[PDB]
């Protein structure tokens, strides 16, 4: 299905939307909560589709990291910029904020480009 898989280059940690809507990470690669479809939106902004429960990866205004069934809803439209070598951020376009992957498995946003946590890997299922 061309899904995709979006690793934490810091820790190897997947990111993860489960069935009920929250986001963290996972080293369990066996999670079905961890393989996206990337949907293209065009003018270089995609949505990220969680494929096990259809819902789009959303950062909200407050920072915090969720997931959203209605692909109206803002704040679930990305920048996948490289970075070189393979590693990405990935940049929301709503409020400009990164994607975090923090070393615990808490995911948030931030707009610190020198965090750790904000660069992605990411690989064919």
């Amino acid at each position: 299905h061309h899904e995709v898989l979006l690793r934490s280059t810091e820790t190897g940690q997947y990111l993860r939307i489960n069935p009920d809507g929250t986001v963290d990470g996972t080293r369990d690669r066996s999670d079905p909560g961890i393989q996206y479809q990337i949907s293209p939106e065009g003018n270089g902004e995609v949505l990220l589709r969680s494929t096990e429960t259809g819902q789009y990866l959303r950062i909200n205004p407050d920072g915090t990291v969720d997931g959203t069934r209605d692909r109206s809803d803002p704040g679930i439209q990305y920048q996948i910029s490289p970075e070189g070598n393979g590693e990405v951020l990935l940049r929301s376009t709503e409020t400009g904020q990164y994607l975090r992957i923090n070393p615990d498995g808490t995911v948030d946003g931030t707009r610190d480009r020198s965090d750790p946590g904000i660069q992605y890997q990411i690989s064919p299922e």
